[PDB]
């Protein structure tokens, strides 16, 4: 730096158009010794930036794709240098302008720190800090990584101002939701001859709610198919989802049966209805935000009712269909709506069937059915040794980290809803003229040592 | 419950209160047989389980008469003709005798719209399994972190 | 602990039933290792470190 022929350039970038500050980045593995001397040069450079060139900060000189070094250690997993920047008090009072923690009184036990949400919270800018945390860095450190001092107070900030106005909305706009449907079902003209001539203006009406209750249905039928092959307790716990969707699948259902012309639609119709009004009670709880162990058990218990509500009704298709498959004469095509209902009714245990006689071939239907029980009963077990086989070991950890990683993660996308006008409203953080005037973020601090 | 019940029954008129009524003096004297522990003082595991056993398990239930009950008085509505106001007491019976399984049912066909009905009780099932798999869940991730 | 022997024990046992499987043609060809000549060469195998002691 300091030379007699020619000096060395701190701003000067590579090909890759990182900085001196970026490649300490990259180097900073979390360890004891390599997390000791990086926040020794990183503390070098800055003040010796400085003090050769006033006017320009280090830290300001972006990348490639337009990162800092605080926004480079979210994206590789970096601590060490991630929780030096976030405390970054300098002393030389000429680099004071660029220090992130601050002091503002004192008295006594109670001491009134100073952190800067200088690019935590981008109101109106690019990308965040806090986004790279949650949406981008896919590091196992990010669990710990949200545990610094700021970000654990900073989300506390939104959820106490977005949490409570985002989940009234979520119970209003389900009931919403609930009395279209039941527009829709009292309203019936009930004829037995579905469907109907929509022409009546008045029964036009009704017709759009039906867009309304179906395209939700549909909605959440599609992504979760799509999210399990690529259970947000926070609000309303995981229990729900599954219930939900059991609303959204009678509701497809319902969709079919008067279009298909058999007037038994109204059964089911209403049955979602009983279920959409008691799915209500799950409203009742409030907000969680003390993580039980449980949360990450009732994702696999919806994972795997999914696919075991599949795996019965491919089952019970395919093996109707192979059925046809064995009649060689003429056969009828309406045998497989008849194999289909006689096979239904053995496994609830009707007896009620009407091709299949146990009579006629009883030392095979016994053994198939026999069979029948015991490929059911090892199905039943692989959901309570999923469970088992997950509450043991790492439970203890993860289930305190997800909760965590989860609460962060739907805030943010709380934040992403709201538009440009309502974000600079509940927008925390105060500007506190400090030097020769920023938006930074008031903490408190109580220690009895330092004096 | 089974008292208040009991108290119903010889007010409505049905004289059939005296199946009830020494029911649960049959349990009454054998609930006596808690009584013969003594008295516990050394605290286990099971004591903070019992109590969600009974948060749930009156949760259970009361979401299983207030569901009974309103696709009962469900299927009252769709009937449009006169229908009767004896039909809900005929439709409330048909329906607790499908959750058991008795197959004594008075109103319900299940020959004449056999599709509709399978598919309605294998859903059946699957509300049923998942709420007592909430039980199990609720007391798996309970009994792992912090129950030491 | 043992959830973590065995499936480490059989992630082992495994490998190696599957290099019983390949004939002796195939089995130089995917061998690991590498001929570093050193002294006055052998099949040994590149194991990389990061230190920062040492000095």
């Amino acid at each position: 730096t300091e030379n007699a022929h020619k000096k060395a350039d701190i701003r000067r970038q590579d090909s890759r158009g990182n900085t001196v500050l970026h490649a300490l980045v990259a180097i900073a593995d979390n360890t004891r010794e390599n997390t000791k001397f990086v926040t020794k040069v990183y503390d070098l450079l800055v003040i010796k930036c400085v003090k050769l060139y006033p006017d320009s900060s280090l830290e300001a000189i972006f990348n490639n794709d337009s990162m800092s070094p605080l926004m480079m250690a979210a994206k590789l997993g970096k601590i060490g240098i991630f929780q030096h920047i976030i405390r970054l008090e300098i002393k030389d009072e000429e680099a004071r302008h660029l220090s992130r923690k601050f002091r503002d009184w004192a008295y006594g036990p109670v001491y009134s720190s100073l952190y800067d949400l200088s690019m935590l919270d981008t109101c109106g800018e690019e990308v965040s800090v806090l986004e790279i945390l949650v949406y981008n860095s896919k590091v196992e450190n990010r669990h710990e990584m949200l545990a610094v001092e700021p970000i654990n107070e900073l989300l506390r900030d939104k959820w106490q101002k977005f949490g409570a106005v985002s989940f009234y909305i979520s119970v209003v706009s389900y009931l919403i939701a609930m009395i279209i449907f039941t527009l829709i079902a009292y309203y019936r003209p009930m004829d037995g001859t579905p469907p109907y001539p929509y022409r009546t203006t008045m029964d036009y009406m009704r017709l759009a709610g039906e867009i309304v209750t179906l395209l939700t249905g549909v909605v959440f039928f599609i992504t979760n198919i799509k999210d399990l092959f690529m259970v947000n307790s926070l609000f309303i716990d995981g229990s729900f989802q599954l219930l939900y969707f059991i609303y959204s699948v009678l509701v497809i259902i319902t969709a079919v049966l008067y279009l298909v012309g058999i007037e038994s639609y109204l059964a089911v119709m209403v049955f979602a209805l009983v279920l959409g009004w008691m799915n209500a009670l799950y409203f009742t709880r409030g907000l969680k935000l003390t993580g039980t162990y449980s949360i990450m058990l009732q994702k696999i218990l919806f994972k795997d009712l999914f696919r075991f509500l599949l795996v019965y009704l491919l089952f019970m298709i395919g093996y109707a269909s192979a059925l046809v498959s064995l009649l060689n004469p003429c056969r009828d095509s309406s045998t497989f709506s008849k194999f289909l209902l006689d096979l239904f009714k053995l496994t609830i245990g009707m007896g009620d069937l009407e091709m299949i006689n146990s009579a006629k071939y009883p030392a095979v239907f016994i053994i198939l059915l026999v069979t029948y029980i015991i490929l059911t009963f090892v199905l039943l077990l692989n959901m309570l040794i999923a469970l088992m086989g997950e509450t043991v070991g790492q439970v203890s950890k993860e289930s305190k980290q997800i909760w965590k990683l989860q609460w962060a993660t739907t805030i943010l996308d709380i934040e992403r809803s709201f538009p440009v006008c309502m974000r600079k409203a509940f927008r925390s953080g105060e500007m506190v003229t400090v030097g020769k005037r920023r938006w930074c973020f008031r903490v408190d601090e109580v220690n009895w040592s330092h004096w």
